[PDB]
């Protein structure tokens, strides 16, 4: 069974989960996607109204990525089925004059606070249209939405579901339905993710139930008011930022004029999603002893132009920790800074295996090897690599696509006899019997992680 149902058919939700499950996202892919989302949200700061909505957007998407199997099926579907990539989507908080109040207001900059304060959800002068749209100039996917509500307002988890909804429209291409008592495939998909993440949301007859529409007007009206409450001392600076973004313009990328978030503290601010004991990653606006920060680029700072995911972005500092590549980064950056790479005559890294100024070795198929030392390449910021806890001259192999393959270690005896670890799913795996090349890479030269980061040793590889 595989008829592609129409984008508006409820059975299209089943079509997305059934095809997205065919290609499960490995650990390397979840780590790539989480780092791509963090970057997309950061690059969206000029269009987000405040640090609160910016943090709510990022942690909502990362929480779903980590703890919602259906969200992973949805995101996987898009990659394999010519829809949008989760990291490609940018976010806007574009407000506009309510159509029923446009006889008095001709600019967003005219509406005062008391015009919103002394109003109701149906006649509020400012409205934001939740929409999965495209920037007509560049063709980039955008998600438009209103500001995030107060954490314990009782509305926040529905705002969360509402954001996942608009993303579902991009990564699955599904549509919504007008029909009575029908939720539609996008709303079905979003509600599954919300159910898995324990997000409490209200239920209605269908997507176009008038009761549903009135409740959304209420949620978005209260979120705008909760947001104003958040900025009681900088209302002038907040309204100017709102008006700038409202006219499709880029406002401060670092929220410069807004400072009142520090006084409010972490306590009432969105929390980073829960993660494994072996996870390196944290919040954006507050840093351990907690103390708020004004540097925003530093967490998504790319390490080197040569270390990137294929067809993706350059690996950020956390990417190396989460993928067990800190020893690999140190030894690669070492040869690439020292004596460079020297081309020896062996067909591949496998053929080589079978028969100060740190150097590197390039093979005939493009693959390469790097030097490993217990003294210089076993450190405190290299210690956490899982091959270290598991169980010294080594030569770590990288395939023709510059991806990590294996790490072969030896001690000063039995010159020979040593230890071997293999790279699979963002981790190193101890393979005791040293014949693993015939029993693992049987008739192949490539790494066991086809999603692992690329360590482009020589600049010309960027062309092939
Ligand atoms: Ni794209
Ligand atoms: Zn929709």
């Amino acid at each position: 069974n595989n008829d592609k149902p129409d984008a508006s058919d409820d059975k299209y939700a089943d079509y997305v989960v059934r095809l997205g499950s065919e290609h499960p996202l490995n650990h390397t892919q979840i780590i790539e996607l989480s780092s791509a989302v963090s970057r997309a949200v950061l690059l969206s700061y000029p269009n987000i109204i405040d640090r609160y909505t910016a943090a709510a957007t990022e942690y909502t998407v990362i929480d779903a990525l980590f703890h919602s199997p259906t969200f992973r099926h949805i995101v996987s579907f898009g990659l394999h089925n010519q829809q949008e990539n989760l990291g490609h989507i940018r976010y806007t908080n574009e407000y506009e004059i309510n159509n029923n109040r446009e006889d008095e207001f001709s600019l967003v900059s005219e509406v005062s606070y008391d015009d919103i304060k002394s109003s109701n959800a149906q006649q509020v002068p400012l409205v934001a249209f939740y929409e999965a749209r495209e920037d007509r100039a560049t063709g980039t996917p955008i998600v438009n939405m209103g500001v995030a509500p107060s954490l314990f307002s009782g509305r926040y988890s529905w705002w969360q579901e509402a954001l996942i909804h608009e993303i579902v429209h991009h990564v699955t291409g599904s549509s919504d339905t007008h029909e009575e008592n029908k939720q539609g495939p996008t709303e079905i998909l979003a509600q599954m993710v919300a159910a898995e993440l324990h997000w409490a949301i209200p239920t209605f007859k269908g997507y176009s139930d008038p009761a549903r529409v009135e409740a959304i007007q209420e949620r978005d009206f209260h979120s705008l008011l909760n947001m104003f409450q958040r900025h009681g001392s900088e209302l002038g600076f907040l309204f100017t930022r709102l008006a700038t973004i409202a006219k499709g313009k880029k406002a401060s990328p670092d929220f410069g004029t807004l400072t009142s978030f520090c006084s409010e503290g972490i306590s009432s601010f969105p929390k980073y999603p829960d993660h494994d004991d072996d996870f390196n990653g944290g919040g954006a606006f507050f840093l351990p002893s907690v103390e708020c920060t004004f540097d925003v680029l530093n967490r998504i700072e790319p390490v080197d132009d040569s270390i990137k995911f294929e067809g993706g972005n350059l690996l950020i500092k956390n990417d190396f920790k989460n993928l067990n590549l800190r020893v690999a980064q140190l030894s690669f950056l070492n040869a690439k800074k020292g004596s460079g790479f020297y081309r020896k005559n062996w067909d591949s890294w496998k053929s080589w295996y079978q028969a100060y100024s740190p150097y590197g070795i390039t093979f005939n198929d493009g693959s390469f090897s790097i030097g490993f030392s217990s003294r210089k390449h076993i450190n405190d910021n290299t210690k956490d690599d899982n091959f270290v806890k598991l169980n010294y001259a080594g030569q770590m192999f990288f395939d023709k696509n510059k991806r990590p393959v294996a790490l072969v270690i030896t001690e000063p005896l039995n010159a020979g006899a040593g230890w071997s670890y293999i790279y699979k799913d963002g981790k190193w795996h101890y393979e005791a019997q040293d014949d693993w090349d015939q029993r693992l890479f049987k008739d192949s030269t490539l790494s066991l992680d086809p999603h692992a980061p690329q360590f482009i040793n020589l600049e010309h590889h960027h062309h092939h």
